[PDB]
């Protein structure tokens, strides 16, 4: 009948609206489980930042591979990679060495503010993080021998993974 | 050799559709008529948050622009900016990389808007102040033609 062809739509709209749309809240506790994974991360000192997009202090933004876009503190030691030259846009700098003055603080909304500096070869630099509550969502800025903030890294925030990570 | 070889293939066919894309974000943006989808938004107090592209958008066309965003009073613990669009300024920096600033006016509520499009791409940053406030949300995604967006 013409009564049971709209009676299997209306039905249909209770349930792509509803086990469709699950990958909300369910998505919600995924986020969850990947921000207890990035706070464990934070506190144990084992962690990568891999970055899905770079904005440098000229406004430019730029999506990227987090394969050569990233930050890492493992083991009191700390990495930061990104493929361009002297933080600008237009093969980068590796600014590798000690990880110090390091401050963990969360607001009301447990999101994160984690800070440090990283002691290197030819430049240091001081590294602001902060992290989405209830999310691995994190952006990090990077300040290079006190020049200014200059760039800035939109990624997620992971345990630091002998596998996935070099 | 093996498979290090297709693989720069397909990023220099990636790196054309790239470039079709600029002079079609460029034509947008000259004849004020574009969208930019926000795939990620940053917020005052360094929050970013990756987010759908149809709930965060810039939208201009035909003289009267939006702004829209998921997150009331543009902090991220949903606003709608309409209104008519002026002083509009276009500027290009020697590496093509674009440089369009708008203010928006509408009903008790005003807007400032500055977009940095990446040159030889369609992606852009766009910062949004709000009444004034510096108050300020950047948006991060990708600009395309009005209609197609």
């Amino acid at each position: 009948s013409l009564q049971t062809r709209k009676q299997r739509e209306d039905a249909k709209r209770e349930a792509w609206k509803k086990e469709r749309q699950e990958k909300k809240a369910l998505e919600a506790q995924q986020d969850s489980v990947s921000y207890v994974q990035a706070i464990n991360a934070l506190k144990n000192g084992s962690f990568v930042l891999e970055a899905d997009n770079v904005v440098f202090r000229n406004g430019i933004m730029r999506f990227v591979s987090s394969n050569t876009n990233y930050v890492e503190v493992n083991d009191g030691q700390g990495i930061i990679q990104t493929a361009f030259t002297n933080f600008v846009y237009n093969g980068g700098v590796t600014v590798q060495g000690n990880v110090n003055g390091i401050s963990m603080r969360q607001d009301k909304d447990g999101n994160v503010y984690y800070n440090y500096g990283i002691n290197g070869i030819a430049v240091s630099a001081t590294v602001s993080i902060v992290l989405t509550g209830g999310t691995n969502q994190a952006s990090v800025t990077i300040n290079p021998n006190f020049s200014g903030n200059t760039l800035t890294m939109n990624g997620y925030l992971v345990p630091y993974n002998e596998g996935h990570h070099h």
